[PDB]
């Protein structure tokens, strides 16, 4: 264990944390093709052991997601059997994301995983997603958090996640997001995803977007100066534009690193100075996360490691970027005080 005190995480998605013999059990259930029949083969078609691209890790998903997606039962457990995973592993203050729409059957155009009409809506899937994460926390005693994925390619869902966002603010969601393909050009401008964050801004929903993951340093200079978003998801070609970094680092932005991910996915070539390095070196603000573990075949001591043999990670600097995590975090004023002081006591500060 590279850090074995209380961690945080900041970054890592609902849909990329399921279990294997989860998914084995609902597929079979519901009578679904998989690819697999058995867990630790299910994990090979699944996990990634190679950098790909975007597109084809996004790919990963319409493996397992029709077994998941318009199912109760599958979408609460899967949200308690998280918060239990990020139990064992450390984690004392967690925020996952997932996309309403993606894991519905009703009332949502395109109706995902190529799934049939039924009764799910989103307004539902958020309501048993946080069912989850509220009996997880009561069980494991980690406090655990929604955050709201909007899709790059449908703008016409995020309408209705800030929408949401604001319903069950005194749930378990804290923010909204913007994930999917940042590939596509220009679905950072999309009308549909712009609103969102605008009645983001007005009603005091936080902001946090993919940027910088696979695209250029423009994708995060509208992220930041349009959408103006409160942290930055896979910061990394932010380095590519340093006039941009030095004012983020100024403005104390927030960067959700995600080391592995950011090797398999592509983000960072091998050959290349992490991102994370500088920003470790320049003492920027930044936390290390999973992204999703269940296609990464990592867990967060993974992460950890990578950092610690590789890049030259310290347990002093893993206890200040937690905290910094910790004073990232949506959580309120009050609760992130209490998280602080969790992480004071168990730090020696
Ligand atoms: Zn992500």
């Amino acid at each position: 264990p590279a850090f074995d005190k209380p961690k945080v995480e900041l970054h890592v998605h609902l849909d990329g944390s399921i279990k294997p013999e989860t998914i084995l059990y609902y597929g079979r259930r519901r009578g679904i093709a998989l690819p697999a029949n058995t867990a630790e083969g299910l994990l090979n078609v699944i996990g990634m052991d190679k950098p790909l691209t975007l597109p084809d890790f996004l790919a990963k998903f319409d493996y397992y997601m029709p077994a998941i997606a318009g199912c109760r039962e599958a979408i609460k457990r899967i949200a308690y059997e998280f918060v239990e995973m990020k139990a064992k592993e450390g984690v004392v203050y967690v925020e996952v994301r997932y996309s309403p729409h993606l894991l519905a059957n009703s009332k949502v155009e395109p109706i995902p995983w190529n799934q049939a009409e039924g009764d799910l809506t989103p307004d539902e899937v958020v309501a048993l997603v946080g069912q989850g994460l509220q009996e997880g926390e009561r069980d494991f005693g980690v406090k655990a958090r929604s955050i709201l994925c909007c899709m790059r390619h449908q703008p016409n869902w995020s309408p209705k996640v800030v929408e949401l966002c604001k319903k069950y603010q005194q749930q378990t969601v804290v923010a909204i997001d913007l994930a999917g393909d940042e590939t596509i050009p220009g679905s950072s401008l999309l009308p549909g995803h712009v609103q969102a964050y605008q009645e983001a801004v007005k009603s005091g929903i936080h902001r946090t977007v993919h940027a910088g993951e696979v695209g250029s340093a423009e994708v995060v200079k509208e992220a930041v100066d349009i959408l103006k978003t409160e942290r930055l998801g896979h910061g990394y070609h932010t380095l590519e534009d340093q006039a941009l970094y030095n004012r983020l680092r100024q403005e104390n932005m927030h960067f959700e690193i995600c080391p592995w991910s950011s090797y398999l996915t592509g983000a960072w070539k091998p050959d290349t100075e992490h991102a994370v390095i500088r920003l470790k070196n320049d003492q920027a603000n930044y936390s290390l996360n999973t992204d999703d573990p269940l296609i990464f075949k990592s867990t967060l001591d993974t992460d950890y490691q990578m950092t610690k043999r590789d890049m030259g990670f310290t347990e002093e600097e893993f206890k200040r970027l937690n905290i910094n995590a910790a004073k990232s975090s949506f959580l309120p004023e009050d609760e992130k005080r209490e998280l602080l002081d969790l992480l004071y006591k168990a730090y020696g500060m």
